[PDB]
């Protein structure tokens, strides 16, 4: 399974 | 601190 | 198209 | 809720 | 490489 | 803004 992870950035 | 976690979904 | 939908959860 | 909408890139 | 772009939204 | 940058992972 294609999963994701990631970050929250202020842009 | 703020991470995300998701699916990568066929549209 | 791989779309991607997700959640934020602090870690 | 938060929800994360996204696109799949490639890099 | 696949990466992630995305935009986090209130539903 | 906020702005979500990640990865896709295998899983």
């Amino acid at each position: 399974k294609v999963k994701v992870l990631g970050d929250v950035i202020e842009v």
